[PDB]
């Protein structure tokens, strides 16, 4: 009997789905507008990768990550995050020697934690990663980057930031007694730099010297937006050396997509997505099948843009309507023996009721007035 | 240093905006048929591939990525998609005296041998339908996969082989096969055919047409390409009206199948050697002077809620006009405003068009409708 999905892994259904589309297009289009580029990493890497990159006493690799052994006994592990991966691909590919890169992704991410509300065990990730840029300038620009996205999606109002900066090495290697007191002055110079291009954004927002990321690749800059956390990041110049590239500046973020989703699902209450069905192809009869299908690919060639459903394995009319209601579609393009023997077909507004025969070669221009 | 495990791809800048085009292409013809889609987990437990799959079939006798879980638990990256959409389709009752006209787009993975269109980690797209029996929903699948074609302008590179296997019983029997066939099956394939014809799909009856899956009936078929060594087939799938009984839900029909997108990708690029991308920048922000930095990043911002569509990077890391236009012809930008000193204080911004060369000070209201002119 029944298999069950693995505690910790999700089904988006569709209803879910179609909110997600139209949140993923808004934040890729913003991400756009920056002048952004995808990139496209694997979902599995060996595990020295996240043992170097993220470290080895982290929580994270210590007792997270999916790892195992594959078929010629390398240590493989399933991405516990993806900046790792990104540096990985940009040494290997050469996209960072001298040079700048504004890259996002989006795509699963792995880690074994313990099923909460908004924590999943394979979970997503919209994430930025920038090389070539040291200034707090580029900070800024990431920041302001998720400052757009919540405006975007209605969700400004529940989203706070929370800045800080822990300089590096000696910063702490020197702070062992016992604030970023130590933090040599370019430092607190970067940091400050950045803390003032954030206000003449007006960006609100709260500096918080016991904010700590589980991952040590960070440097300078360190962030975390929070709700009333859906998105962090911060600094890491080391890193593409630390991993066997020639060192160069570094900045970016990861975003949890099922938090943000929820989040946009619960400050806009009534967020909606289009329909699957714009237009039901009814047709009854003896061999009205291919017509039916050949009046759908007719007006599909006209109309693309339109989602149309053509009904099939028969059903009567009673059926059919109540088929083109369950998929939310405001018209039904109906075609009979009749319609069929008049080279018409009805064109039923589900909307208003009022129905009317139209010459076939008209329903395009017909349909068009009635989808407005 | 480290390196990408073999058989696993990097998409890079560049390949990325091709694949975008091709998959806005592949959606908004999935949903001119109202199909909706569906995501479902990487991981599934071995044993939904084991009793879907079936045990004498390659993919799961030596094609599997499966590892243990931190409870003893047997867990596998799935190798294709279906098993996962209809053990979904259990769990959560969607199925169950229903129509679904599904789609699903993600990575898979089979431990094969690294080639031409074959990785351990490939992509697919595929297209699930539950509850409709007759041969009409088949014929559908398959006009669909030829809008597609046509949408993406390789009609002409891509042939359809059919095939039906008839019922259990009617391969039982078989020990050609179409002398075995049931009625009803013979029935349903000849009305497929007929509505094929109808719409002038043109096709061949293979009838050594085999899938790699032992969950098929009724109908099967394969898109093949040129002829390409060992990875030419660039969609299959099938029917498996059993298959939902089989994994413990109330027992519907079902059709679908399932695109590589590698395949597809590399056979567009093929046939379409100057398919391109839309530069990733439009319009790039150069920018010099004491504390003229927060002004650009500013008039960006602005710029963009004005200018929606259009894509604009802001020079940063300083840098002299020569070095930031140069950055801006490196990005493809067709045009740069620049914001130095005496604009700032001015409240304008040159407007230096990178094609032709020429500028203009333009008020920095007046910017947006002056952009958008050029930008077209
Ligand atoms: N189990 C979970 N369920 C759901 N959501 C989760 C879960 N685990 C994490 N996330 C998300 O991941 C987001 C970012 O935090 S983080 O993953 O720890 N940091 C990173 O991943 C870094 N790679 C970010 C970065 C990129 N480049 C530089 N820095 C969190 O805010 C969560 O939303
Ligand atoms: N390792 C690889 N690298 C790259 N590309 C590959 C690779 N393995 C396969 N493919 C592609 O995936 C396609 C479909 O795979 S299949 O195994 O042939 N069919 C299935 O997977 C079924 N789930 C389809 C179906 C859906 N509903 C009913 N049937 C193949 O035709 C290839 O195009």
């Amino acid at each position: 009997k029944n298999i069950q999905a693995i505690r910790g892994m999700n089904d988006y259904l569709p209803g879910e789905t179609a909110i997600w589309q139209r949140i993923e297009g808004t934040l890729k289009n913003v991400l756009g507008s920056y002048g952004y580029s995808e990139i496209r990493l694997p979902i599995v890497e060996q595990t020295p990768l996240f043992k170097r990159a993220i470290g080895e006493v982290t929580d994270v690799v210590e007792k997270e990550m999916y790892t195992f052994e594959d078929r010629n006994g390398d240590s493989l592990t399933l991405r516990p995050e993806g900046t790792a991966g990104c540096v990985r691909a940009g040494i290997e590919h050469g996209l960072l020697y001298n040079q700048e890169q504004r890259l996002w992704y989006i795509g699963p991410m792995f880690r074994h934690e313990r099923p909460q509300k908004g924590r999943y065990r394979q979970f997503h990730q919209l994430g930025c990663e920038v090389f070539g840029l040291q200034g707090p300038d580029i900070d800024a620009e990431l920041i302001m980057l998720t400052a757009r996205w919540w405006r975007a999606l209605g969700i400004s109002e529940h989203v706070t930031l929370e800045l800080n900066s822990i300089g590096s090495l000696e910063a702490r290697a020197n702070y062992r007694d016992a604030l970023g007191d130590y933090l040599d002055e370019e430092s607190r110079e970067h940091f400050a730099g950045l803390c003032k291009l954030l206000e003449s954004a007006g960006i609100a927002y709260t500096v918080n010297q016991r904010l700590v990321r589980g991952l040590d690749y960070y440097n300078r800059t360190v962030f975390e937006w929070v709700t009333n956390t859906v998105c962090a990041g911060g600094r890491y110049d080391g890193l593409v050396e630390q991993l066997g590239g020639r060192a160069t500046p570094a900045v970016g973020f990861a975003m949890g997509l099922e938090r943000l989703v929820l989040l946009v699902q619960a400050v806009n209450p009534e967020f909606k997505a289009d329909p699957v069905v714009d237009i039901y192809l009814v047709a009854s009869g003896a061999d009205t099948q291919s017509a039916a299908m050949a009046l759908a690919e007719r007006l599909r060639d006209e109309l693309p843009g339109v989602k149309l459903m053509t009904n099939h394995g028969g059903g009567n009319f009673k059926k059919q309507f109540a088929r083109a209601d369950k998929w939310g579609a405001r018209v039904a393009v109906v075609l009979g023996e009749s319609e069929v023997a008049n080279g018409t077909a009805v064109v039923k507004d589900l909307r208003s009721g009022e129905q009317t025969a139209v010459a076939q070669d008209s329903v395009a221009a017909h349909l068009r007035t009635l989808l407005g």
